[PDB]
């Protein structure tokens, strides 16, 4: 019915920074060559979406935000070969073009067609598929999932198992994969190792799941909020520490606990002043520290490079280091085989039209993840 | 034979900071259990030795410095099994005890018995083998090579090829191995890659040698002293750039030269304000930057963690990442098999008693390496 025609639907438009989302009637254009229009099924609310609201993730406004989601293909443009109408799909906020120097590299995943480094808020062709009362609305990270229908470039969508429960596997689009890959792909946590995870939100919980899957002997969760500890232990933490409970700095506490430093540390907080702590607690000769979270308006930190000169490695990644289009379908197949659970991450489910309530849950710290259902 | 008896010989004692070396008659005690007394044949003058003079590498004084050297075993203490009198040896400023968690780790080489982290200036047993008119003199890094005879712990000496030229292979004791391993061991430079080397002293030249050995397609030398360029190009640099020649910051120049960043970058200068440049010039998704050189009085550097979040790796090492006792003999065997050259690193040779003239050459920037011969 709808192929080749404009669809009128509802979307959450952000007209201006520091305002609530507005549920608007929007027009969604049909897909052009190598583009895919998706009926959204479920979308998560992630911190990066809230950073758009706060104006600390700078991207052009007005905008349809949302980047962690799952849906069903409504139609495909000319030349699309990797998905068909009816297929379940996850939009990829980190694309996989397959052609740039990063996509061709065995260890790179931050494809040069991404819209995260210098956001333009468009499709790959420099235009938008959304209007509201005639006014063009920007895309966000090539995804724009806070809409009943979106249009994405082929390089920014993966086909997934037809039997997938979309209201769970949407987390594979951002938070789960970010944390899980930080452990299994970026750090390559080893069997028998000791890990420290700084921050026990949904992404840090996913980091734990990854360390556990990799066979870590010890997984030390670190959070200032002791309410986060029970879920951390449920998904794999062997122990949890609150820096506020100790009369010395937590890097010293962790180095003592680990008999001279941990094998792997992960920084999973949108804060600067915890990053050098996380680096320093790994063993000085062979420890590895991974940066997963950063504040959005990120300033410089202060550190002593002798922390690296002894043999430490410090690295980060986007999207868990996973080549996105190769990996997302594989992560879904693993979920279907019960290799990991997503239910512990999902604290709240709301209809889409309650998007503002979902953000209020995020800002208050009450949610791990809220999933919006269309 | 001198075995089992005190040796009276000459050594260069540093009595106080910021003074010339004094050539003194010293008494060298015989080796105790698990110790080895070595007749020095040649010793290099390295920047770290001069930092001892400056008072910026803190180690107890008075001291016999010197850590890059080669000699012949004069005698062995009780229980020594890995060297015999008459053997050619290189003292190891980074020990290999073989027992600590680092020695046991596949990737670690900064053995916990080292005297670099918190120098005490003694033998492993907490005592000294040196006296100068009855006054005890400190050891340096468990080596003290600025003496006609020294005593070292067995975990700080390696047996090398009986046929090796000691006046060349002494470089394997610090400068050569540091730069070469930074490339082949720490960074693991790949065939066809683009490397950037910051600092074209002896260690930066050895980095270049390692990158060439690894099959790098482009090796960009960076130095503020253009007199260092010709030798850099002799040993493998494809081009050299002087930051003083450019209006833009050199990370921008190098990113443009390399069409979006280099594969590997190396920081080989005792200065802080070049380290973030070196990290930033590597490709943002898969670039690796290695810290080889640091200033001794090292303060905190300012950096933005967003440089790592895109996928860059930042790491450092001591002694090129080589497990020292395992690797030094193999490096000497490679040299004897003509797998690399050391002559390009040796710019000056002086008799030992002209040590202060050798430090003048280092301080002025005139030398790459001076070797002292006994
Ligand atoms: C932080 C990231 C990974 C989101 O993680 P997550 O959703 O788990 O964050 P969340 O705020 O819910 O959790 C953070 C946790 O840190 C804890 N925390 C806060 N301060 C501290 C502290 N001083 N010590 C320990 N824990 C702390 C909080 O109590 C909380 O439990 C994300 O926002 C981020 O920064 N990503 C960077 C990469 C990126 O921008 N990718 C683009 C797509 S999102
Ligand atoms: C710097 C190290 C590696 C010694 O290297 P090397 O002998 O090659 O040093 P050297 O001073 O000769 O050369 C440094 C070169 O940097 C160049 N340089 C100086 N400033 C700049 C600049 N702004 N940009 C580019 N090049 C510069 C100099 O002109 C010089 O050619 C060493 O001192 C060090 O810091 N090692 C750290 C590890 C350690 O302490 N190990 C213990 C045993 S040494
Ligand atoms: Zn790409
Ligand atoms: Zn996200
Ligand atoms: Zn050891
Ligand atoms: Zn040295």
């Amino acid at each position: 019915s709808t192929a080749g025609k404009v669809i009128k639907c509802k979307a959450a438009v952000l007209w201006e920074e520091k305002k609530p989302f507005s549920i608007e009637e929007v027009e969604v254009a049909p897909p052009k060559a190598h583009e895919v229009r998706i009926k959204m099924v479920a979308t998560g609310i992630c911190r990066s979406d809230d950073h758009v609201v706060s104006g600390t993730l700078v991207t052009p406004l007005p905008v349809i935000a949302g980047h962690e989601a799952a849906g069903i293909v409504e139609s495909i443009g000319e030349g699309v070969t990797t998905v068909r109408p009816g297929d379940k799909v996850i939009p990829l906020f980190t694309p996989q073009c397959g052609k740039c120097r990063v996509c061709k590299h065995p260890e790179g995943n931050f494809c040069l067609k991404n819209d995260l480094s210098m956001p333009r808020g468009t499709m790959q062709d420099g235009t938008s598929r959304f209007t509201c009362r005639g006014k063009p609305i920007h895309h966000f990270l090539g995804t724009s999932t806070f809409s009943q229908y979106t249009v994405v470039d082929e390089i920014s969508v993966a086909k997934i198992d037809a039997a997938s429960p979309l209201e769970k596997v949407c987390l594979i689009g951002c938070g789960f994969s970010t944390g899980y890959g930080s452990a299994v792909k970026v750090a390559k946590v080893t069997q028998g190792s000791t890990c420290a995870v700084f921050g026990l939100g949904g992404v840090g919980l996913s980091v734990i799941m990854g360390c556990k899957a990799a066979g870590a002997a010890r997984i030390i969760g670190v959070d200032i909020n002791k309410d986060k500890f029970a879920k951390a232990k449920e998904v794999g933490a062997t122990e949890c520490v609150n820096p506020q409970d100790y009369k010395k700095p937590i890097q010293e506490v962790l180095t003592e606990m680990s008999n001279g430093g941990v094998d792997f540390s992960f920084h999973v907080i949108g804060r600067l002043d915890t990053m050098v702590t996380a680096l320093s607690c790994c063993q000085e000769a062979y420890g590895v520290s991974v940066i997963v979270g950063v504040p959005p308006d990120s300033q410089n930190l202060s550190m002593n490079p002798m922390l690296l000169l002894s043999g430490r490695t410090w690295k980060g990644a986007i999207f868990g280091g996973f080549k996105s289009k190769d990996s997302v379908p594989k992560l879904v197949a693993d979920f279907m085989a019960k290799k990991f659970a997503l239910d512990p991450l999902i604290t709240h489910v709301l209809p889409f039209e309650k998007i503002n309530e979902g953000f209020d849950l995020l800002r208050s710290g009450e949610s791990i993840r809220t999933i919006l259902t269309f």
